[PDB]
């Protein structure tokens, strides 16, 4: 058999450079970080060559952390819980401004946030698909503890304007996070530029093992640990470190910043080839802004057939794709898709529809 | 060189048979569990399957939950500041009794959760090095939420009497944590006769990848989810799913209950033939209880040297051990030590004791 796989919003293949430099790992050198005899020690070279390769992927500055966590899950529950000890309750600063395109990472915390009392306010999508920096100025109310925004959705693909709202954020002295998970590896990612105090990410949407994640944490930017014992990761993070993913993001990151040009250019190339091929066939048109997008997502809906039935079919001839909400279908491709995979997509999706 | 690997309790060996069987999934099974398409639905049985051998391993009950977190850091941290919004600000039970012995991740989230205004006792230790039952029934107020005991101490390797703890839990009606990361694959565990609540533990130490972890949640127990999002582990602990780690952790508590035997016979030996040798030295003294103690550990001092020193030469002679508290010196075998290894640490223990 010949599969396609077009889910990568969903996971990604582990890059095999990434296998390979963890692999060592898994073997011999299993030692935890912390002890200080010979085994500890060993890990520490290939451990802060990981880091560096994360510090240098999203332009943080030595003097800010690069906190390793198992998820952008992990992540994201703790920029916001953070923030509820540090500036809800211990400041007053009871209000969050987020939107209502965030990830359920984001959302379902702030839902309970707001079971303790929190008020949140979930920015409403208009027409383009986007959120302008204007209404994150609008309900900045004064209460407002945090800013947080997704660079880049998961279902769409559309960036959002993250470089403004940073500076929204800087002149209304508010704290701002950004969920990137979707950025790293898609479009350059700056955290300096984007004034960010708070970055989240997850190893596998780029070609990393799932189950590790980091958090950007700024220059004097505190954060109350969302797990504490205080061992790790300069206090912030306790549990025993994860080195041979830790080792792993930190290739994969590395490699997914080297082919930003590759993924812009040729992936783009290809999402537009099977995007324009696609809406060739009657009433399926794109959902969103097309034009401030990541290079590898399109969100397509085949109106009169809702999208999981598109899915089922799609299966059984080998080829994965996922849900959008609108349901519309979710085909999101990677730098290891090729356009032999992206033509026969268009065919076995258009068989697929009139039948 | 040739180096031997003492310091079990701080880290431990994946098995080649963890490792093999987890490679798939950094090759080839590389999707999502949850999305519907063949790649997720292509991981369900290798993950099921793991699922089943963790559940075997601590005999939970189909009818509990065994949720995979990313260390036993993370499942500590679940239970406290989980039974914080369920028990203490919600049912007023603002009490929690614990231990003076627990690990950081116990004390450390408590020592915060007081900061929040909650009531901790810390348990203090007595000559036996131990804790006995008569004292939890004690401390157990009315306003009490939980009571947390680890299974066994990871400095000296001492077992607690749980089983007892777990009556007098059940008669007070009080909630039960037991932190057993140092039991998996030392001694029996049974979260049915320990009448645990709760029951943590850390892939790591039982031969398994670092950074995952479990959290056994009985019955109709409940408790607020640490990471929200609700997405995956019915809704308790968000974050996509670590296949390789969960399949390793898998294989790896199935291999670890399988040497429970060979653990408590053959390696107990190897762990009474060194310390046996060692304190056959002047003015070296195990510290604590010898009869209530996991097979694997020893924890000796060397009185006039501080334990930093020792391990420093130790090392000097690729013999990896780590600290205790009294400092002392925690050697702890495993599967993989033989009794060549023991003598060899034996005579270079001595040698750099006398100088
Ligand atoms: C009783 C007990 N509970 C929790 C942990 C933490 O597991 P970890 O989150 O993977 O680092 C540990 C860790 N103990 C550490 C040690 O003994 O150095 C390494 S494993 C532990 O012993
Ligand atoms: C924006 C954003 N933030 C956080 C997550 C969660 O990362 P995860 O904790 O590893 O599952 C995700 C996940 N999105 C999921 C999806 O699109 O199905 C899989 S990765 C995400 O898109
Ligand atoms: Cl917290
Ligand atoms: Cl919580």
């Amino acid at each position: 058999v010949q599969r396609i796989y077009l889910d990568n919003n969903a996971t990604t293949r582990i890059d095999p450079k990434v296998k390979e430099i963890m692999d060592p790992f898994l073997r011999d050198h299993y030692g935890n970080p912390s002890s200080l005899h010979q085994f500890g020690t060993e890990t520490h070279p290939a451990i802060a060559e990981a880091l560096d390769k994360l510090y240098k992927g999203i332009n943080a500055r030595d003097i800010d952390d690069v906190i390793i966590t198992s998820c952008a899950t992990e992540s994201n529950n703790w920029v916001l819980k953070g923030v509820y000890f540090d500036e809800c309750l211990k400041k007053g600063k009871n209000h969050i401004v987020t939107t209502v395109a965030e990830h359920p990472a984001v959302r379902s915390t702030c839902n309970f946030l707001e079971s303790l009392g929190v008020e949140v306010t979930y920015l409403p999508i208009n027409e383009h698909g986007s959120i302008t920096a204007e209404q994150v100025r609008e309900a900045i109310t004064e209460k407002t503890a945090l800013v947080s925004v997704m660079w880049a959705n998961n279902e769409t693909g559309l960036i959002f304007p993250i470089e403004e709202i940073g500076a929204i954020c800087k002149e209304k002295g508010v704290l701002f996070h950004t969920d990137a998970v979707q950025a790293i590896g898609k479009i350059p990612v700056d955290v300096l530029k984007a004034n960010a105090d708070f970055l989240s990410f997850s190893a596998h949407k780029f070609h990393g093992p799932k189950g590790i994640g980091g958090l950007y944490i700024r220059s004097g930017v505190g954060l109350t640990p969302l797990f504490h014992g205080g061992e790790h990761m300069n206090g912030r993070r306790s549990g025993t470190l994860n080195v041979p993913y830790i080792v792993g993001m930190g290739e994969a990151m590395k490699l997914a910043v080297e082919h930003l040009d590759y993924e812009k250019e040729v992936v783009g190339k290809l999402r537009d080839k099977l995007e324009e091929a696609l809406l060739k066939i009657p009433d399926v048109m794109v959902v969103g802004d097309r034009i401030h997008r990541v290079p590898n997502t399109t969100l397509v809906s085949v109106r009169g057939i809702e999208g999981e039935a598109m899915l089922w079919d799609l299966n059984r001839s080998n080829i994965a794709a996922s849900t959008g909400s609108a349901t519309a279908i979710r085909l999101s491709l990677s730098r290891f898709n090729t356009e032999a995979e992206i033509d026969k997509t268009i065919e076995v999706f258009s068989q697929a529809a009139v039948r």
